[PDB]
């Protein structure tokens, strides 16, 4: 398990850095700020927190009180990131049919918050032996599928009838990347097979890679603003 952990540190750190490079460029710039800059900022914040909590809580169950906090925080932030891409798909559909910053914050964090508190009322990730690992997976898979539903609706609308097209293609690719990353991420925790846990590292490296290359340098708006700042400063 120790040998595989060496590889995971490389990938998770790369995901943390690649998110970090454009976690602030979503708030450090006063031009980009919009309804797709708050969703894409909270998404990176949630993924950053999830990655950091993973790196600090892979198996450290020596302190039970710390393990419980680790588990609750990770279970909250995973579904927070997933519902934030839900809100990203909803926003991409709305900007296709045609400031709600706090109301996206309400759906983006309230729904994960509602589940965690209610579920708690009834390895440091969770008990994967039935009980309510399925009660976690249910909402997660449901919102992933329904985000796919919106992404497909928008893509089909545009295709049979731009920049929204590129954004929804990037969003569906990013959602598939989260799927194929945090599917092995929930396998690296209860076991240590090199067959999937090792590829979990490269999927984190690609997940962060896509977040940093599509939504931070290939939008022709973040790149232009960063170039403006760079050229003006010196």
């Amino acid at each position: 398990d120790l040998l595989l952990d060496v590889i995971t540190w490389v990938g998770i750190l790369l995901s943390l850095v690649c998110l970090l490079i454009c976690i602030f460029t979503f708030c450090f710039f006063r031009g980009l700020q919009s309804d797709r800059n708050t969703i894409h900022k909270n998404l990176c914040i949630s993924l950053f927190v999830a990655e950091l909590l993973f790196l600090i809580g892979i198996n450290r169950t020596d302190q039970p009180i710390a393990c419980a906090v680790f588990a609750a925080l990770l279970h909250f932030f995973f579904l927070a990131a997933f519902t934030w891409m839900f809100l990203e798909g909803v926003q991409l559909y709305i900007m296709l049919v045609e400031s709600r910053r706090k109301y996206f914050y309400l759906v983006g964090y309230g729904m994960p918050a509602l589940i965690v508190a209610v579920s708690a009322a009834v390895v440091c990730w969770l008990r994967l032996d039935t009980y309510f690992i399925w009660s976690f997976i249910g909402p997660a898979t449901l919102i992933i599928m329904l985000n796919v539903i919106f992404l497909g609706i928008a893509l089909y609308k545009m295709f049979h009838h731009d920049n929204i097209k590129s954004w929804v293609i990037g969003a569906i690719a990013l959602l598939c990347l989260l799927g194929l990353t945090w599917a092995f991420g929930l396998m690296y925790i209860n076991e240590s097979t090199v067959i999937m846990a090792y590829l979990f590292t490269i999927f984190n490296s690609l997940q962060g890679m896509f977040i940093f290359i599509f939504h931070c340098v290939l939008q022709k708006k973040v790149r232009k603003e960063y170039g403006k700042c760079l050229r003006t400063h010196a």
